[PDB]
């Protein structure tokens, strides 16, 4: 299949949801290739954990952490690391304030080439154990020969990208992986880099970073259809942000009209948010505790139930997963019926101002506060002018270079009127969950 598009394996479903499904042991097998160094992108580490997923051949080849972690929460991460003198450590500058380090990568450098894996979880056992998430697994780039000159670029000018992404943390040690990328041939990546970066960027750089990045991409490389009003936006994902008192001070405003983008001509489109029910977590194989991994707050909720109103349950029957909470965030484009899309993003960045950034300064400058990164999937890209959503997730498809592999259910069920959004601190003490236990933060 040419999306390369995974979700990882979840503990306690049928074989048939997990084949085609993989866990990190599998990404860094020996059969992905023979690996030489590796750089972790994350927010969240636990080292021991970590390290016993390589395979034994390889846990001592140079492992680089790049965090976001300061102070305390810094110290502790190198304590963790301490005890194995191949793993270095870069931290992310974080300048303004509440940003965060959220970018999920691997970069992974072998004997044979080098891959990049985009994803959306942490480096700890539980994000890998009973939860949905997302992986795009780029091709193996082979080296460039020593002496050629060629730009080794795709046509989504994915190698650049990339580059332009490490080149923000004006870090040496990504300065190094910056060096090794050069040297690679990524010109069959056929998906576009969407990050966010933190800083206030204005003018030649607006276009860079956050839901801009995606207009622009949006703009340039899709096709505006009639009846576009008429297809939805949807918008999957595992925390909430504040987003203002109400939906014209940055949901339906800027963000929005950010994601009904297409094409280059100059809204009642409708806006489906899907995140999960109490309901949703209660009943799921975690129970209570998946919601530790669902950190939207009453502080933050109660000032915005208006928003409450777009929330659509979690249901991924297609991949098996309607018990297994999403820790995955995606983005995309369906035609009325759910039966195309335009286009397809998987990311790290939730539904936040902090992630996709919030416009300043009488709309001249997008602030983006932290680090996140995703992948963007065009039909254009693909040779096409839509994608065909695929029925069963890991089932097989009439042609699979036209199919997409949505992994949850189309179309979103709205909440009942009995349901409310997941609010992690506070306590569900009605019904037990499928442990037989109640929540009390
Ligand atoms: O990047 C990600 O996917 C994630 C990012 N944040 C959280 C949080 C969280 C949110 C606000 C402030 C601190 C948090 N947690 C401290 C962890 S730490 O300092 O040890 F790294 C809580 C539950 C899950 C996630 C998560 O899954």
């Amino acid at each position: 299949n040419p999306f390369q598009f995974y979700l990882t394996r979840v503990s306690g479903v049928k074989p048939k949801y997990n084949s085609g499904a993989l866990h990190i042991k599998d990404i860094l097998s020996p059969l992905f290739g023979t690996l030489v160094s590796s750089a972790q992108f994350n927010y969240c580490f636990d080292v021991d954990w970590l390290v016993k997923q390589y395979p034994p051949e390889f846990r001592k080849k140079p492992i680089l952490l790049v965090h976001g972690d300061k102070r305390e929460a810094k110290a502790h991460l190198h304590a963790q690391a301490k005890p194995y003198e191949n793993i270095s450590l870069c931290q992310a500058k974080l300048d303004i304030a509440f940003g965060t380090h959220h970018t999920k990568m691997m970069l992974l450098l072998y004997e044979e080439g080098l891959r990049v894996v985009i994803h959306t979880s942490n480096l700890i056992h539980a994000d890998w154990h009973q939860k949905t998430q997302g992986i795009w697994l780029s091709p193996l780039y082979p080296r460039i020969a020593d002496g050629t000159h060629k730009s080794g670029e795709s046509p989504t000018h994915f190698k650049a990208d990339l580059i332009s992404y490490l080149m923000a943390y004006n870090a040496p040690s990504l300065k190094e992986w910056i060096d090794v990328i050069h040297k690679h041939d990524l010109s069959e990546t056929n998906v576009y880099l969407i990050g966010s970066t933190p800083g206030r960027f204005q003018g030649s750089q607006k276009d860079n970073w956050g839901h801009f990045r995606l207009k622009k991409l949006l703009k340039d490389h899709a096709s505006s259809m009639p009846n576009a009003e008429s297809w939805p936006v949807v918008g999957q994902f595992s925390s909430v942000g504040s987003l203002g008192a109400d939906e014209s001070k940055w949901l339906c405003s800027e963000f929005k009209e950010s994601m009904l983008t297409l094409g280059k001509e100059s809204s009642s489109v409708p806006l489906y948010l899907i995140y999960p029910s109490v309901e949703n977590v209660r009943t799921s194989l975690e129970g209570y505790p998946a919601g530790g991994s669902l950190p939207y707050s009453i502080q933050t909720a109660e000032k915005q139930n208006w928003l409450h109103s777009y929330f659509h349950k979690w249901s991924a029957e297609t991949s098996g997963r309607s018990n297994a909470m999403p820790h995955i965030k995606t983005y995309m484009r369906p035609s009325p019926d759910f039966s195309k899309i335009a286009w397809f993003l998987v990311t790290s960045a939730n539904l936040s101002k902090a992630a996709w950034g919030a416009l300043e300064k009488n709309g001249t400058q997008l602030m983006i506060r932290s680090y996140e990164l995703g992948v963007l999937f065009l039909p254009s890209a693909f040779g096409l002018d839509s994608f065909k959503v695929k029925q069963k997730f890991f089932a097989g498809s009439q042609e699979p270079m036209a199919t997409f592999p949505v992994p949850y259910d189309l179309p979103p069920e709205l909440y009942g009127s009995k349901d409310r959004p997941w609010i992690w601190n506070i306590p569900y003490v009605k019904a037990p969950d499928t442990h037989g236990n109640m929540w009390v933060p």
